[PDB]
Protein backbone atom coordinates (compact mmCIF):
# COMPACT_ATOMS: atom_id res chain seq x y z
CA UNK A 1 0.00 0.00 0.00
CA UNK A 2 1.03 3.54 0.55
CA UNK A 3 0.47 6.65 -2.28
CA UNK A 4 2.89 8.66 -3.75
CA UNK A 5 3.12 11.03 -6.48
CA UNK A 6 5.37 8.49 -8.70
CA UNK A 7 7.57 9.02 -11.69
CA UNK A 8 8.38 6.54 -14.94
CA UNK A 9 11.78 5.27 -15.02
CA UNK A 10 13.82 7.70 -17.00
CA UNK A 11 16.18 5.18 -18.13
CA UNK A 12 14.90 5.34 -21.56
CA UNK A 13 15.37 9.09 -21.86
CA UNK A 14 18.48 9.66 -20.47
CA UNK A 15 19.88 8.21 -23.33
CA UNK A 16 18.11 10.48 -26.19
CA UNK A 17 19.41 14.01 -24.25
CA UNK A 18 21.78 16.10 -25.53
CA UNK A 19 23.60 19.13 -25.46
CA UNK A 20 22.77 21.83 -28.34
CA UNK A 21 24.66 25.08 -28.60
CA UNK A 22 23.90 28.04 -30.80
CA UNK A 23 25.60 31.69 -30.23
CA UNK A 24 25.74 32.05 -26.76
CA UNK A 25 22.98 30.05 -25.94
CA UNK A 26 23.32 25.99 -24.59
CA UNK A 27 20.20 23.78 -23.77
CA UNK A 28 18.72 20.33 -24.10
CA UNK A 29 17.86 18.11 -27.40
CA UNK A 30 16.27 15.00 -27.66
CA UNK A 31 18.19 12.80 -29.70
CA UNK A 32 15.96 9.95 -31.95
CA UNK A 33 17.72 7.84 -34.32
CA UNK A 34 19.70 10.59 -36.99
CA UNK A 35 17.38 13.54 -35.73
CA UNK A 36 17.69 16.22 -32.71
CA UNK A 37 14.75 18.26 -31.45
CA UNK A 38 14.75 21.29 -28.96
CA UNK A 39 13.27 24.34 -28.89
CA UNK A 40 13.73 26.57 -31.84
CA UNK A 41 14.24 29.80 -29.89
CA UNK A 42 17.99 28.17 -28.93
CA UNK A 43 18.78 30.22 -32.92
CA UNK A 44 17.64 33.54 -31.24
CA UNK A 45 19.84 35.65 -29.35
CA UNK A 46 18.26 36.49 -25.95
CA UNK A 47 18.79 40.60 -27.16
CA UNK A 48 16.14 39.26 -30.26
CA UNK A 49 13.84 37.64 -28.43
CA UNK A 50 11.24 41.14 -28.66
CA UNK A 51 10.95 40.52 -32.53
CA UNK A 52 12.25 37.33 -33.51
CA UNK A 53 11.96 36.55 -37.27
CA UNK A 54 12.76 32.59 -36.82
CA UNK A 55 11.98 32.33 -40.98
CA UNK A 56 14.84 34.65 -41.41
CA UNK A 57 16.88 33.54 -38.42
CA UNK A 58 16.77 29.42 -39.78
CA UNK A 59 18.32 30.80 -43.41
CA UNK A 60 21.02 32.85 -41.58
CA UNK A 61 22.13 29.43 -39.69
CA UNK A 62 24.60 27.03 -41.48
CA UNK A 63 24.70 23.55 -40.00
CA UNK A 64 27.83 24.28 -37.81
CA UNK A 65 26.74 27.00 -36.31
CA UNK A 66 25.05 24.25 -33.81
CA UNK A 67 27.32 22.36 -31.66
CA UNK A 68 25.38 18.95 -30.59
CA UNK A 69 26.95 16.93 -27.88
CA UNK A 70 26.34 13.20 -26.79
CA UNK A 71 28.18 12.69 -23.40
CA UNK A 72 31.92 13.89 -24.50
CA UNK A 73 31.32 12.29 -28.06
CA UNK A 74 30.25 15.55 -30.39
CA UNK A 75 27.54 15.08 -33.28
CA UNK A 76 27.71 16.53 -36.60
CA UNK A 77 24.62 18.32 -37.91
CA UNK A 78 24.12 17.45 -41.90
CA UNK A 79 20.91 19.40 -41.78
CA UNK A 80 18.77 21.55 -40.00
CA UNK A 81 15.60 22.14 -40.06
CA UNK A 82 12.15 23.96 -38.47
CA UNK A 83 8.70 22.00 -37.57
CA UNK A 84 6.53 24.93 -36.02
CA UNK A 85 8.13 25.85 -32.60
CA UNK A 86 10.76 22.99 -32.72
CA UNK A 87 13.87 22.67 -34.87
CA UNK A 88 14.82 19.29 -36.15
CA UNK A 89 19.16 18.81 -36.21
CA UNK A 90 19.67 16.20 -38.48
CA UNK A 91 22.99 13.98 -37.68
CA UNK A 92 25.06 11.62 -38.99
CA UNK A 93 24.88 8.83 -36.51
CA UNK A 94 21.54 7.59 -35.72
CA UNK A 95 21.51 7.49 -31.88
CA UNK A 96 22.02 3.38 -30.68
CA UNK A 97 19.74 4.08 -27.74
CA UNK A 98 17.17 5.04 -29.48
CA UNK A 99 13.97 3.10 -27.80
CA UNK A 100 10.55 2.36 -29.23
CA UNK A 101 8.80 5.64 -28.92
CA UNK A 102 6.08 7.66 -30.34
CA UNK A 103 4.98 11.48 -30.37
CA UNK A 104 2.01 11.60 -28.77
CA UNK A 105 -0.19 15.44 -27.65
CA UNK A 106 -2.09 14.98 -24.12
CA UNK A 107 -5.26 16.65 -22.99
CA UNK A 108 -5.40 18.96 -20.35
CA UNK A 109 -5.78 16.67 -17.00
CA UNK A 110 -3.42 14.02 -18.03
CA UNK A 111 0.01 13.97 -16.22
CA UNK A 112 3.36 12.57 -17.24
CA UNK A 113 7.18 12.15 -16.17
CA UNK A 114 8.90 15.46 -16.90
CA UNK A 115 12.97 14.63 -16.98
CA UNK A 116 14.89 17.91 -15.90
CA UNK A 117 17.91 18.66 -17.65
CA UNK A 118 20.74 20.47 -17.97
CA UNK A 119 23.87 20.90 -20.61
CA UNK A 120 22.46 18.01 -21.66
CA UNK A 121 22.53 15.56 -18.28
CA UNK A 122 19.49 14.52 -17.00
CA UNK A 123 19.16 15.60 -13.33
CA UNK A 124 15.78 14.77 -11.74
CA UNK A 125 12.63 12.77 -12.69
CA UNK A 126 9.23 13.74 -11.32
CA UNK A 127 5.35 13.60 -12.36
CA UNK A 128 3.54 16.41 -13.79
CA UNK A 129 0.00 16.96 -15.01
CA UNK A 130 -1.17 19.33 -17.33
CA UNK A 131 -3.56 22.57 -16.28
CA UNK A 132 -6.40 23.21 -17.68
CA UNK A 133 -5.14 26.24 -18.26
CA UNK A 134 -2.49 24.50 -20.10
CA UNK A 135 0.74 25.03 -17.95
CA UNK A 136 2.47 22.98 -15.75
CA UNK A 137 3.58 23.30 -12.44
CA UNK A 138 6.92 21.92 -13.01
CA UNK A 139 10.50 22.73 -11.08
CA UNK A 140 13.29 24.38 -13.57
CA UNK A 141 16.23 26.55 -13.41
CA UNK A 142 18.01 28.63 -16.10
CA UNK A 143 19.38 25.85 -19.05
CA UNK A 144 16.17 23.51 -18.53
CA UNK A 145 14.69 24.35 -21.94
CA UNK A 146 14.62 21.58 -24.62
CA UNK A 147 13.85 18.82 -21.15
CA UNK A 148 10.81 16.74 -21.90
CA UNK A 149 7.84 15.02 -20.28
CA UNK A 150 6.77 11.81 -21.35
CA UNK A 151 4.77 8.89 -20.16
CA UNK A 152 6.20 4.76 -20.22
CA UNK A 153 3.71 2.00 -22.39
CA UNK A 154 5.63 -1.20 -21.84
CA UNK A 155 9.21 -0.33 -23.16
CA UNK A 156 7.31 2.34 -25.85
CA UNK A 157 7.99 5.83 -24.63
CA UNK A 158 5.34 9.01 -25.14
CA UNK A 159 6.78 11.55 -25.39
CA UNK A 160 4.48 14.73 -25.05
CA UNK A 161 5.91 17.71 -23.39
CA UNK A 162 9.45 19.72 -24.89
CA UNK A 163 9.98 22.33 -22.47
CA UNK A 164 10.50 26.41 -23.35
CA UNK A 165 9.84 28.73 -20.54
CA UNK A 166 8.70 29.72 -17.59
CA UNK A 167 5.79 32.22 -17.13
CA UNK A 168 5.75 35.08 -14.83
CA UNK A 169 3.76 33.35 -11.94
CA UNK A 170 6.71 30.82 -11.70
CA UNK A 171 4.83 27.93 -13.93
CA UNK A 172 5.86 26.29 -16.89
CA UNK A 173 4.78 26.24 -20.79
CA UNK A 174 5.97 24.58 -23.67
CA UNK A 175 5.25 22.09 -26.80
CA UNK A 176 4.37 18.65 -28.15
CA UNK A 177 7.15 16.96 -29.98
CA UNK A 178 5.75 18.34 -33.66
CA UNK A 179 6.32 21.75 -32.04
CA UNK A 180 2.54 23.14 -31.21
CA UNK A 181 2.45 24.82 -28.25
CA UNK A 182 -0.10 23.50 -25.20
CA UNK A 183 -2.18 26.79 -24.77
CA UNK A 184 -2.28 30.58 -26.03
CA UNK A 185 1.64 31.06 -25.38
CA UNK A 186 4.21 32.04 -28.08
CA UNK A 187 8.16 31.77 -28.11
CA UNK A 188 8.92 35.59 -27.93
CA UNK A 189 9.04 37.97 -25.12
CA UNK A 190 5.47 39.38 -23.98
CA UNK A 191 3.93 40.06 -21.11
CA UNK A 192 2.06 36.54 -21.92
CA UNK A 193 0.78 35.27 -18.55
CA UNK A 194 -1.29 32.04 -17.92
CA UNK A 195 -5.28 32.08 -17.73
CA UNK A 196 -7.26 32.01 -15.08
CA UNK A 197 -6.99 27.41 -13.69
CA UNK A 198 -9.59 25.44 -12.61
CA UNK A 199 -9.70 22.06 -10.50
CA UNK A 200 -9.37 19.05 -12.67
CA UNK A 201 -12.77 17.23 -10.90
CA UNK A 202 -12.19 13.96 -12.48
CA UNK A 203 -8.81 13.69 -10.73
CA UNK A 204 -10.00 14.42 -7.59
CA UNK A 205 -12.21 11.80 -7.55
CA UNK A 206 -9.50 9.15 -8.23
CA UNK A 207 -7.87 10.51 -5.52
CA UNK A 208 -10.32 9.31 -2.92
CA UNK A 209 -10.66 6.32 -4.55
CA UNK A 210 -6.72 5.66 -3.98
CA UNK A 211 -7.36 6.80 -0.58
CA UNK A 212 -10.34 4.38 0.66
CA UNK A 213 -7.83 2.07 -1.11
CA UNK A 214 -5.40 2.77 1.23
CA UNK A 215 -7.57 3.11 4.53
CA UNK A 216 -8.40 6.43 4.56
CA UNK A 217 -11.93 6.48 4.75
CA UNK A 218 -13.74 9.17 7.47
CA UNK A 219 -14.92 11.84 4.66
CA UNK A 220 -17.33 8.52 3.14
CA UNK A 221 -21.23 9.29 3.60
CA UNK A 222 -24.21 7.09 3.48
CA UNK A 223 -25.42 10.05 0.67
CA UNK A 224 -25.56 10.06 -3.20
CA UNK A 225 -26.04 13.02 -5.45
CA UNK A 226 -27.07 13.41 -9.27
CA UNK A 227 -24.45 14.71 -11.58
CA UNK A 228 -26.72 17.74 -12.54
CA UNK A 229 -26.39 18.90 -9.18
CA UNK A 230 -22.91 17.83 -8.31
CA UNK A 231 -22.05 20.01 -11.37
CA UNK A 232 -23.95 22.66 -9.89
CA UNK A 233 -21.81 22.64 -6.86
CA UNK A 234 -18.24 21.89 -8.29
CA UNK A 235 -18.90 25.07 -10.82
CA UNK A 236 -19.55 27.01 -7.18
CA UNK A 237 -15.84 26.16 -6.50
CA UNK A 238 -14.58 26.40 -10.21
CA UNK A 239 -14.22 22.58 -10.25
CA UNK A 240 -14.83 21.76 -13.59
CA UNK A 241 -17.95 19.83 -14.43
CA UNK A 242 -18.32 16.19 -14.38
CA UNK A 243 -19.38 14.10 -17.70
CA UNK A 244 -20.42 10.51 -17.58
CA UNK A 245 -17.69 9.73 -19.46
CA UNK A 246 -15.70 10.34 -16.36
CA UNK A 247 -18.10 8.86 -14.17
CA UNK A 248 -17.67 5.54 -16.61
CA UNK A 249 -13.70 5.93 -16.73
CA UNK A 250 -14.12 5.94 -12.63
CA UNK A 251 -15.83 2.30 -13.11
CA UNK A 252 -12.84 0.23 -11.94
CA UNK A 253 -12.03 2.00 -8.84
CA UNK A 254 -15.67 2.43 -7.55
CA UNK A 255 -15.99 -1.63 -8.54
CA UNK A 256 -13.00 -2.35 -6.29
CA UNK A 257 -13.96 -0.24 -3.54
CA UNK A 258 -17.73 -1.15 -4.18
CA UNK A 259 -18.46 3.05 -3.72
CA UNK A 260 -20.27 4.38 -7.08
CA UNK A 261 -18.95 7.31 -8.55
CA UNK A 262 -21.92 9.55 -7.53
CA UNK A 263 -21.67 8.48 -3.76
CA UNK A 264 -17.93 9.62 -3.78
CA UNK A 265 -19.44 12.41 -5.33
CA UNK A 266 -21.75 13.34 -2.44
CA UNK A 267 -18.30 12.82 -0.30
CA UNK A 268 -16.95 15.60 -2.70
CA UNK A 269 -19.81 18.21 -2.28
CA UNK A 270 -19.30 17.68 1.52
CA UNK A 271 -15.85 18.45 1.76
CA UNK A 272 -15.95 21.45 -1.02
CA UNK A 273 -18.82 22.95 1.56
CA UNK A 274 -17.14 22.34 4.54
CA UNK A 275 -13.11 21.51 4.50
CA UNK A 276 -11.54 19.19 6.47
CA UNK A 277 -12.27 19.84 9.97
CA UNK A 278 -8.21 19.71 10.92
CA UNK A 279 -8.43 15.91 9.04
CA UNK A 280 -6.15 15.26 6.60
CA UNK A 281 -6.16 12.21 3.28
CA UNK A 282 -3.91 10.44 2.30
CA UNK A 283 -1.41 13.39 4.03
CA UNK A 284 -2.58 15.61 2.31
CA UNK A 285 -4.60 18.79 4.16
CA UNK A 286 -5.95 19.67 0.69
CA UNK A 287 -7.69 18.30 -2.15
CA UNK A 288 -5.39 16.48 -4.96
CA UNK A 289 -6.11 16.98 -8.35
CA UNK A 290 -2.62 15.96 -10.75
CA UNK A 291 -3.44 11.89 -10.28
CA UNK A 292 -5.78 10.33 -12.77
CA UNK A 293 -8.31 7.52 -12.65
CA UNK A 294 -4.79 5.39 -14.81
CA UNK A 295 -2.43 6.95 -12.26
CA UNK A 296 -4.49 5.57 -9.22
CA UNK A 297 -5.29 1.93 -10.71
CA UNK A 298 -1.54 1.73 -11.32
CA UNK A 299 -0.53 1.72 -7.92
CA UNK A 300 -3.74 1.13 -6.06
Amino acid sequence: SGFRKMAFPSGKVEGCMVQVTCGTTTLNGLWLDDVVYCPRHVICTSEDMLNPNYEDLLIRKSNHNFLVQAGNVQLRVIGHSMQNCVLKLKVDTANPKTPKYKFVRIQPGQTFSVLACYNGSPSGVYQCAMRPNFTIKGSFLNGSCGSVGFNIDYDCVSFCYMHHMELPTGVHAGTDLEGNFYGPFVDRQTAQAAGTDTTITVNVLAWLYAAVINGDRWFLNRFTTTLNDFNLVAMKYNYEPLTQDHVDILGPLSAQTGIAVLDMCASLKELLQNGMNGRTILGSALLEDEFTPFDVVRQC
